[PDB]
C-alpha cells in the first residue's frame, strides 16, 4: 500500500527562511518560526576563549577585588527589529504580536569532551579535567529592554562598567539596593554577578534559568526537539514585544575549564532559540491627547518669563464657577469638590 | 523638489592648451498639478512609533 488517503489540511506555510520573511504582506495569525541563537559574552578574553572567560580569583575579599572585563560575561541582548503590524493600520482594533511559542536550547556542546587538550589531569591513567563547576542557563526573554536590578556585593570592589555594573555602594548594596535598578538595555554589559531581575518591573518578560550552583556539577541535558515550551499564560502571555523589536535575554555558563593549571575559568555557550509569533488584537488603551501634545508642541517654541508655571505663580486663583443658580446666602462660598461631592467649608 | 542635472559642454580649452571646465545654467518652467490620495498609514504606526 500507498494511498489517496485524506491528506491533512495541514497549515500553510507560505515561505520561510530568514529574515526576508519579515516584510511581508498581512494574514491575519500569522505566524512564525523563528529559529535564532545568541553566542555568548563571557568577558570573551579572545577569539579561543571566544565563548569562554577568562579565568578567575580563589580566595579574597571583596576588597580585594577589581574586576576587568574579560573574565565578565554579561548577558547577551538585542533588539531583534520586528515586523511592523501597523504600518498602515488604521483601524480601531490594533494588532500587536502576541508570543506563542519557544523550544531554545543551548547548542553544539560537543568539543567539551575533551578531557584532553589541557583538561587538568585529573590523575590516573586516565585523563584530564575539562571544563565544568556550575552552570547557569537562563535567559530571559523580553518584550521590553528590560527592568534590571543590580547586585552587589563588595562595594570593596573596583569594577568596570563596559561590563556595565549597577551602581551605587552602600551597605544595602549588599542587599538589595532600591537604587541599583537598573534596566538591561545593554549588550555584554550587565555582568551578570552583578545584575539581577528587576522582577517587579520583570512582567513583560519571561525568564527561565536554573541556576546550577556547584562544583562541577552536572550537565544533564535533553535533547528533544519535539515539544516547545508555550509562551502563553492564563492571558496567554509571555513577554510581550510589544516592541516589533525584540529584547533577548541570556546566560549560560557551562562551568568553567579547567586548565592544566586549574586556570579556571568560565566557559559558556551559544543558545539556539525557537519561536513562535502570532498577531494578537487590542482595544485602544491610550487617547489621542496624550498623544497629541506631542506633535504640536514638539515642532515648536517654549513661552515661559515671569513665573507663573508650576507654582511660581503670578497665577492666582483656580476654582469653580458655573451655574447660575438661585441663592445660596453663602455665595462668596469656598466652593469645593471635596472630589466626589462637594465640600463646601470656610472660617465665616 | 528634488533636482538633477548633468551637461558636460567641455572644457575652456585655453589658449593655452589647457583645459578648464566650463559650466552652464539650467532652466525650468514647469506646469503642475494635484493628485489627491489615499492613506493607507496611521496612528497605528504612530503609536508605535510614538512609542520608539
Amino acid at each position: 500500500p500507498k494511498k489517496p488517503k485524506e491528506p491533512v489540511q495541514v497549515p500553510k506555510l507560505l515561505i520561510k527562511g530568514g529574515v526576508e520573511v519579515l516584510e511581508v504582506k498581512t494574514g491575519v495569525d500569522a505566524i512564525t518560526e523563528v529559529e535564532c541563537f545568541l553566542n555568548p559574552e563571557m568577558g570573551d578574553p579572545d577569539e579561543n576563549l571566544r565563548g569562554f572567560s577568562l579565568k578567575l580569583s580563589a580566595e579574597n575579599d571583596f576588597s580585594s577585588d577589581s574586576p576587568e572585563r574579560k573574565m565578565l560575561p554579561c548577558y547577551s541582548t538585542a533588539r531583534i527589529p520586528l515586523p511592523n503590524l501597523n504600518e498602515d493600520l488604521t483601524c480601531g482594533n490594533l494588532l500587536m504580536w502576541e508570543a506563542v511559542t519557544v523550544q531554545t536550547e543551548v547548542i553544539g556542546i560537543t568539543s567539551m569532551l575533551n578531557l584532553h587538550a589541557g583538561s587538568q589531569k585529573v590523575h590516573e591513567h586516565g585523563g584530564g579535567k575539562p571544563i565544568q563547576g556550575s552552570n547557569f542557563h537562563f535567559f530571559a526573554v523580553g518584550g521590553e529592554p528590560l527592568e534590571m536590578q543590580g547586585v552587589l556585593m563588595n562595594y570593596r570592589s573596583k569594577y568596570p562598567d563596559g561590563t556595565i555594573t549597577p551602581k551605587n555602594p552602600t551597605a544595602q548594596s549588599q542587599v538589595m539596593n532600591t537604587d541599583h535598578k537598573a534596566y538591561l538595555d545593554k549588550n555584554n554589559a550587565y555582568p551578570v554577578e552583578c545584575w539581577v531581575p528587576d522582577p517587579s518591573r520583570n512582567e513583560n518578560a519571561r525568564y527561565f534559568g536554573t541556576f546550577t550552583g556547584g562544583e562541577n556539577v552536572p550537565p544533564v541535558l535533553h535533547v528533544t526537539n519535539t515539544a516547545t515550551t508555550v509562551l502563553l499564560d492564563e492571558q496567554g502571555v509571555g513577554p510581550l514585544c510589544k516592541a516589533d523589536s525584540l529584547y533577548v535575554s541570556a546566560a549560560d555558563i557551562c562551568g568553567l575549564f579547567t586548565n592544566s593549571s586549574g586556570t579556571q575559568q568560565w566557559r559558556g555557550l551559544a543558545r539556539y532559540f525557537k519561536i513562535r509569533l502570532r498577531k494578537r488584537s487590542v482595544k485602544n488603551p491610550y487617547p489621542i491627547s496624550f498623544l497629541l501634545s506631542d506633535l504640536i508642541n514638539r515642532r515648536t517654541q517654549r513661552v515661559d518669563g515671569q513665573p507663573m508655571y508650576g507654582m511660581e505663580s503670578q497665577v492666582e486663583e483656580v476654582r469653580v464657577f458655573d451655574g447660575t443658580e438661585r441663592l445660596p446666602g453663602d455665595p462668596d462660598m469656598i466652593r469645593y469638590i471635596d472630589k466626589q461631592g462637594q465640600l463646601q467649608t470656610k472660617m465665616l
